[PDB]
């Protein structure tokens, strides 16, 4: 097996999509191995640019094809370069721009903490014919940066592992184990936009819904709380588009459901207060003194749900 | 006829679109056949990478073109590889990423059960010149997984069949029958998101519409039920985008139509109660005691429609 | 002139767009002509796959370039194939996927009947050098099918004609007449979705607008009819996106305009009833008995407009 | 300098975008020049198709690269063709599909009159080495047609000019003047859709806003005019998407601003009528008789603004 | 090191996206260096077009690959050209169309001032093997122009610097310093559209919210201010799409938050005025005379926030 020494340089991470859980990584990859010595013009290394690499692979040069496993589509490989040294070592440099995909988990949605993963692996040569020695990831252009809404926290974690493939067990009997490099970058979402845009107005609307009890009539109370029903209908539209159709519920939609429950509870309470008249004349003050009980109960429900 | 032994490895299924009934399958295809023996360097097999396969097909190697029938666009074939063995057998490995399309049926929409189909077929050689022996589908990366909102249920069903083509009956008189491989993966939708997002608030709004009868006036009742008309207008917008313009109706839109019918029935009932005054003085209590009759009738209508 | 015998096989029609009046046709094209005899390996026909056709056109083979006239962009030609027979005849098979465009007419919008047109024509050789003998269109995969919302009615109509081109009259003096094949498939829209989604709720809202006269006040009538003004404002949004900005009006927007006219007529009528008080005391009953006159007048207006 | 005689054939103009001020032109280009004589097979002209032109440019044929200046992206050149005549003249035919861009001016928006411009120019050879003799534009397929919403008015205006380039003044000292062809097609927008969709309902809503004065109360007037405030808020959404963020204002948004001013003027007038009570008892009839003054004043303001 | 003399000609800047902070630059690049002399046909310079450059790089010509660092995707290089002079100097001209990306800062959003940056750099040769002598940027086509909504202010600032790369420090020990050219163009946003579209109606709605105190009731005040709550909910939708989810807040959203605070303050004030009745009979005039205090306080809050 030949020892290849990868050195990825993340130039930028952008386009971080949460609907499809993809992101775009732009950067450089530098693989380096050693082979039989050769004679170059002079004793200085020879730089062979893009589309001149095919004039050398045709003549018998060995350049492996390192692919990215977790990519969506194919990478947009721009320039590429091959440095040939007289002492016998080859360096393959390339520029990649990929739409990578990782399994994201938005259980906590506004205060979410995710990681971006690049997986690199030879396409043809297993670990008996090509092994990765080491990786250095030079993530210095995004070291502590706000990319669009993510803080990139700390360094990048690098790992080299062996993967078993079973569809190649019928064509390669005992050597189908492929070397693989995994690079993980930890990112933390910036919750400020959702705090001042999706949580403060929901707080104001729910507080206004609490204040419907201070009217001294009935039909005016019903009409006002139905208007607030319509208003909290609007926020389902306003928050639908930012996230995927997840089977679980996040914090933002837990407040939406709590707002629906509060509106419906207030309407049902004033309806039952209208029907509490056993003789048609009895006034209700114990159930209408929920002006201190309903906000405290909502705070307790919100606290037990958030805890 | 030469016997080709396909072995598809589904790496992932994603991007499952219901508006256009397409999905994206990313994976590997491994075809294997046998030919005349040859001399390789040594006695070890020879790996010929991408764009070096054309230097061999030009010299006279026989590599068939296996296409995907149900694809939208063309597959984004990334790397490809050709293993040539000294004993005479050839193995063609390729990586495919396709936007496939199948005929989906959303009669039941939130509890829907669908299947994803890959169809593979030679482009040029009929079953007198190329036959498929067997297929093993290695769907172990999506075996029991929630891809975005689908459970993948169990194994993958594989089939090999013969297809008649009639536009080639004028150019190939008696041999136009093409071998074909069909792979079906059964997926079950996850109804949780529609349960807590599109059914619970419609239930609350329809219950609030039931509670309009407990007012003791007339014009307040009319204004309140028209506000609820507007609110259920909003949910047509809110549910329009998730599905294709189907000629039939699903469960979600059956509840939308039931909500429209309930609002209009309540408005028409209170209008007829206002016009039931034969002398201008007669009060109505039998038709205004539908506070127990309207929810039970709605439950019976919903139950007979759902059954 | 050489006689080419085209045989198109429509595999599917999908993506039928009405905003841009394009559609996507996926299928196969099989052209067949005869030339000088040749020696193949044995006496069996020779199949030359994709990218091996260029090794034959370089050596002097004659393969014409048949283009599609009404295409948007360029076709996504996938595989292609060339069958060379020892008796001297050549067969060029190709797989095409095109975004074609035809002049659609949505005068009647929900009950619309359109046709999908494929036009095929040589790029370089006029009818003195290349003539089309016949076409057989094998539309058996979409024969009577609901593609997304269109019934495909019956067979496909095929035509072969000659087209004059006048920009080539300065470079080809008397022979600029190009052969052309036109294929027309008749499709009929499925009006069910618009019936139960865009016409039933507009009917309910217009009926509720008719029922505003049964109030016995004035300001309540004005506020209610302005709420219904807002509701029919919403349907302009709800129906804007499904169709192109046409200079004429369809059935759906004729109902939108009729709803606007009904709301404004009711508001103007109750305003004039408020101002009919010549002494400030005279009550109006003849103009307020339009509870039977307004729905009948709306039905007559709708019937004369639809007829 | 060699004399090239271009002959553009506009096949269709479509996709006319106003947000980005681009449009798509599909058609053919035919350039023709004369060179040294040559021997062809026989004495008939030789047709060299796509990808066979490179076998001739490698051997020393001179084919200039005519580019389009005002294009967005690169043209999607489909087929191309080269006719070589024994008398010594060459004809280069190509099919182009370009997203062209022109500086549009929507000062008058619904009754707008624009022109579509194609600019063609050699890439390498200045007018000392390549001159354009003439252009004939064969715009007969779009001569008087409604493309999507534009009438194409009359013929196409053709011009041949010389352009100075100053970045090539440091590499070409005295000859950097490039020949150029400009083709202008005049199109007139079809205002019918905006008349019956964006102007008639704004007229109805503004008329209903005029009719708020005929109420005989105060708070009902305030609530009604605030509902109409909300309704004219909706039309900002409804008209935002059809046009670019222009620094000036068009006719449609001038009516939106006039509607906002009318609603606010009516609200401020009834507020000042409520506060005109110097003793708390004085009734106002001169300022409340604006039921004839407000519509006439709005008509005068609209007329002076439109004139 | 060889001295390359770049000369960029910005043809246009368009497509300026603020959601993703990218923009599209279309133009020409002209690099020029000197080498060993050569014999051309005659003594006139030799123009080698696109795809004929590969016939010269194969024979041993030295053409460096200048890449753009801050690009998204890869540039859409259209035509390219190579001028070879007998005195020994080479000129490489190319046409580029790139989606470039720069770090934008929308702290002030409507009156924003940004700059568009092009960064150009050799891919393979460091500054010991390739140095940039100078750059002239010919930005005369966008000199003082309104591109879509940006004024381009003045000339373009050009800079040539040296960049250290550390992933190449393991393969190039002491010479990994790459020459680089940065071009900055200063653009100023045109605030007119946001002034007459997003600030004038928010001013009108906030003024109408100030005018809720002039009612002489309580429940009518509450219902009116809740309607204005709904109206300012709509503008969060109306302004969400124009900008990225920034952690800070701009001017437009500061007015949105001020409108929410004003509505909630008015509602809470009238609620506390209803509960100021210590005996159930005491009328409030000092707290209800905020008709002059609330607008002045809002003006002071807006002024201290804007300053």
């Amino acid at each position: 097996p030949v020892d290849v020494s990868v050195s990825i340089f993340i130039n930028k991470i952008y386009g971080v999509n949460t609907l499809e859980q993809t992101y775009k990584v732009d950067g450089y990859i530098v693989a380096q191995w050693t082979g039989k010595p050769r004679k170059t013009p002079g004793d200085k290394p020879l730089i062979v640019e893009n589309t001149q690499i095919e004039r050398w692979i045709n003549n018998g040069l060995w350049v492996p094809a390192l692919e990215f496993i977790n990519v969506v589509g194919s990478p947009d490989t721009g320039n590429k370069r091959l440095m040939l040294f007289p002492d016998g070592r080859v360096i393959y440099n390339a520029r990649f721009l990929g739409s990578f995909s990782n399994d994201m988990d938005f259980r906590l949605f506004p205060f979410d903490r995710q990681q971006f993963v690049l997986e690199l692996e030879p396409f043809s040569y297993n670990n008996q014919q090509l092994r990765f020695s080491d990786i250095q990831v030079y993530t210095e252009n995004i070291d502590n940066e706000e990319i669009d809404e993510w803080w990139i926290r700390g360094k990048a974690s690098t790992h080299i592992s062996d993967i078993r493939y079973d569809h190649l067990s019928s064509v390669q009997p005992n050597q189908n184990e492929f070397s693989r490099i995994t690079v993980r970058i930890d990112a933390v979402r910036n919750p400020s936009y959702y705090l001042w845009s999706f949580i403060l107005p929901l707080g104001l609307i729910i507080a206004a819904s609490w204040s419907v009890f201070w009217l001294e009539s009935f039909s005016e109370r019903l009409q006002t709380s139905f208007t607030l029903m319509l208003t909290v209908v609007a926020y389902a539209f306003y928050t639908s588009n930012i996230l995927p159709r997840l089977p679980y519920t996040t914090y933002i939609d837990q407040m939406i459901i709590a707002g629906y429950g509060s509106i419906f509870a207030a309407i049902l309470l004033i309806i039952f207060a209208h029907h509490r008249q056993a003789n048609g004349v009895e006034d209700d003050l114990l159930i209408q003194r929920c002006r201190l009980a309903f906000p405290l109960g909502f705070l307790a429900i919100g606290c037990v749900l958030v805890i």
